[PDB]
């Protein structure tokens, strides 16, 4: 979530231009960016995002069973630039936007704005309304060419703040050894126990949630790491990238 990143990195972008998100949402899914190729000091333009996925295809869910996806976003603004407020928006943009509420990253980042979670299936698109700023009062931004970075993601992360997995990705033998049982867990509690007989006899068992599907059965032997199951992630993070020019007015 937006709110992870927040909690864990000062700057959501780092020095060779990747976006933290992608510390956690692992796999790669194109998005797109679109801003006017100028505009004026204070003036409000908009952004649009798009974060493209399959809706058809379902993501597995925190308690294991199958269901929708929702998206989330940062945006990096150059210094300076920032959400318009309320009032400076034309309400047939304001239609546009929606249900949405942009914020900050922080109080003192104004110019980098996240959103979500929300439902993808409303907002696999948002349009973002931003407020040029104004040299002119401004001694920290230019009459420059300046660069716009994004990072859009859909579905759930594969890894929590502590460290530890969620039920959306691959799980790998503990030990290397025979497969001696596999057996469901409730019917409420899902998943599945897999006992793997190690050499030495000693037997371990790796506790599989519900969420992805086994690859292995009884009687097979696998190696120390081997995948048991197989990739359930259906969602994806992406970067894109454009630039603005702030334009100098001339009287
Ligand atoms: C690791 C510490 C993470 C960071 C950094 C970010 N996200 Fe994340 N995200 C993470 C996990 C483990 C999960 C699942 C949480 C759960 O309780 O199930 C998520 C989930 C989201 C979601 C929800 C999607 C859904 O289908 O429910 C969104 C939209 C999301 N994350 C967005 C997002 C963005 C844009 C981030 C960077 C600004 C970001 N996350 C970072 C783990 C982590």
């Amino acid at each position: 979530y937006p709110v992870f990143a927040q909690q864990n990195y000062a700057n959501p972008r780092e020095a060779n231009g990747r976006i933290v998100c992608a510390n956690c949402h692992l796999a790669q899914k194109a998005v797109e960016i679109e801003v006017p190729q100028a505009v004026l000091p204070d003036t409000v333009f908009e952004a649009v995002i798009e974060l493209p996925y399959d809706k058809q295809v379902k993501q597995v869910l925190a308690n294991g069973k199958k269901g929708d996806l929702n998206v989330g976003m940062v945006l990096i603004l150059p210094e300076g630039f920032e959400l318009a407020p309320p009032d400076r928006v034309p309400a047939e943009i304001k239609e546009k936007v929606g249900n949405l509420y942009y914020q900050p990253y922080s109080p003192e980042q104004k110019n980098i704005l996240v959103v979500g979670p929300v439902p993808g299936k409303k907002y696999s698109e948002m349009v973002v309304p931003i407020l040029s700023p104004d040299p002119a009062k401004n001694k920290n931004v230019s009459y420059l060419k300046y660069p716009i970075y994004f990072g859009g993601n859909r579905g759930r992360g594969l890894v929590y703040p502590d460290g530890k997995k969620s039920n959306n990705t691959i799980y790998n033998a503990s030990a290397a050894g025979k497969i001696v049982a596999i057996t469901a867990l409730s019917e409420k509690k899902g998943g599945f126990e897999v006992s793997i007989e190690k050499a030495n006899g000693e037997v371990v068992v790796d506790k599989i949630p519900a969420g992805p599907d086994l690859i292995v059965k009884e009687g097979q032997t696998v190696q120390a790491d081997q995948p048991l199951t197989n990739n359930p992630n259906v969602g994806g993070f992406g970067q894109a990238e454009t630039e603005i020019v702030l334009q100098n007015p001339a009287r």
